[PDB]
């Protein structure tokens, strides 16, 4: 039956990395259980347009007042209550995703299960930064291949693209190899990007403007390597437009970017209806966001590996009690209701910069 | 020659409506003069995605530190110095537009002149809300026609659209008439919107999603009335994409929405290059924003009337010393350097709710 959201906490942690990262958490309380979600906006608008100051003000001043004391059938009804307001998808996602966790826990069911997934483990890839030269690139790839990762992603940029890809493909003829072009290119670079085609990359991620689909569709006509969209797909209708325009053939699906789990499943399903795969992108999440990502990744059109690698690669100590550690390129789905992970409140207290509680 | 920005003030006013609206102001100081601009973001993301809390945090924590104590050749150099942060165009516009005012005032030249305009007055229209019935619409339109406004814009919604338009057009066969469809339709509503075609509206403004171009292009194929885009054109490249897609034939150009005067001139010029007119949108501004709008509106492709009506329509008392009143649908360009208007500091102080100063 229905759930009443009785209280909310906003906790902002400064979590030591392996320099610190600010981790905004929302905790929703109702029906004797709690749901937790993690914001993926940054202090400044670098990856996309939202900021921690904007998002937290929107939460405390608008979204939480709208839902506190109210009773809902499901997370879709919670989202619907916020539909008047424009954009701010990652702020919306904090509420929506915490509501999924809460709802799932009222039923005692794993989150991925409720979303329709039935995988017990999910495939993971690795992301490599720019290295100094070809051999250093190949050495690091070799390490990660031996660790069992199921996809290799190389960061590239103008002046450093064909070289690391060529060297890697020569050393590893059969691996799943991709690149992240980081919106660093223009249509004038089509000829250079076309030189990647002979190395059979699975995709090139968002080479042109972060918010573009139209020019990506033109680029896709000029080169044979598939394009993968990231920042430019923030909704299921964006996904439809991207795929129908031919802007790309793959989507990097980040759950918070699109406004949460329900909209992410819609993106996933739109992509599947086009016979295009999605994969789970990463945003340097604490164990809360990482567990949400793992559960979403259990859906069947997550057919390429995700950025949900081991938590220990990022954090000295994570904010949850449960270790999220991949083995041989496979991350287990953490057991239990909802996300299947649990805040370590004593440790969280030691790294809390600010907290607040809200009621109706 | 070059100008050094020595100080910045952020002043937020709570200005009584003729219940209130928040007016965020940025004042830049340098070379013995000052430039002033007005933010068009709201407390909550209703018209678009930015908020006052997000914008002001971006100003004080990022943009102002980037420019304070620095010397610049022109407003374009100021914009360049803000860096590659994504979105947040209205926050950027506060800085950019204040820099235009400051720069113009170091030269002693009217702002519109520097942007390339040479009109001494600009044509203006008005926008009317939904009224109780057909006769109430006609009566209200008559009042405004009898003031000489050069375009009447009617708000419409399902299913109050054909009725007010038909009644108005029958009473006024020769007036310039438009509608604001307020993102209240989807492609499912094409046949109903087509019924507006016989009434010779100049355009239907943003009938579909606030952030869409692709669906608008489909809708434009199905009805003969031109579409006008507002929320979905936030840059010159968006304007190019919109016009090349056939998403609209007219653009509502809001200076802050696109990131300020230089980008607005670019949008204006892109539109002109496609044979599409622009007109100057309004955001219920104080005299600061209104004066900026009037100056921009002097450019030659502002070929349809702007939402830039009299200040006394909105405020019992404005934040500037000078009147901004239109007569017979013509708004004079306020004389003087820069925007040609001057803060009434004594009055502003009585309605200030927040004030801060920043230096290098």
């Amino acid at each position: 039956r229905m759930f009443k959201i009785e209280a909310a906490e906003i906790v902002v942690a400064r979590l030591p990395l392996k320099t610190h990262k600010v981790v905004p958490l929302l905790i929703l309380h109702g029906e004797g259980v709690q749901g937790v979600a993690e914001g993926t906006m940054e202090a400044r608008p670098m990856y996309r347009e939202e900021t921690i100051a904007g998002a937290l003000d929107l939460l405390r001043g608008t979204f939480l007042p709208a839902i506190l004391g109210q009773t809902f059938a499901n997370p879709e009804a919670v989202s619907d209550a916020l539909g008047s307001y424009r954009g701010n998808r990652m702020a919306r996602a904090m509420v929506e995703m915490a509501a999924w966790d809460l709802w799932a826990r009222t039923l005692g069911v794993p989150l991925g299960t409720l979303l329709g997934g039935h995988k017990e483990q999910v495939e993971v890839g690795v992301s490599l930064g720019i290295q100094a030269d070809e051999q250093a690139t190949v050495d690091l790839v070799r390490r990660h291949v031996e660790q069992g990762y199921r996809r290799i992603k190389l960061k590239i940029k103008p002046g450093w693209d064909v070289q690391p890809v060529r060297a890697t493909r020569e050393a590893f003829p059969d691996i799943r190899l991709t690149v992240d072009a980081n919106s660093a290119y223009t249509l004038a670079d089509a000829g250079r990007l076309r030189q990647l085609d002979e190395y059979d990359l699975t995709y090139i991620e968002q080479p042109l403007a972060w918010d573009d689909l139209v020019d990506h569709a033109e680029l896709a006509r000029r080169i044979r390597t598939p394009l993968c969209l990231d920042e430019s797909v923030a909704s299921a209708s964006d996904a439809r437009k991207a795929l129908a325009l031919g802007a790309g053939g793959v989507i990097n699906l980040k759950v918070a970017r699109v406004g949460g789990h329900a909209e992410s499943r819609r993106v996933h399903d739109v992509a599947q209806s086009f016979g295009a795969p999605v994969w789970c992108g990463g945003m340097l999440e604490s164990g809360i966001g990482r567990a949400h990502n793992i559960h979403l990744s259990t859906l069947s059109n997550f057919r390429l590996p995700g950025d949900t690698s081991s938590a220990s690669r990022y954090w000295e100590r994570d904010l949850i009690q449960e270790p999220l550690e991949a083995v041989d390129g496979l991350m287990p789905v953490p057991q239990g209701p909802g996300t299947g992970v649990t805040l370590d409140r004593e440790f969280l207290a030691t790294v809390t910069e600010a907290q607040e509680e809200h009621r109706a």
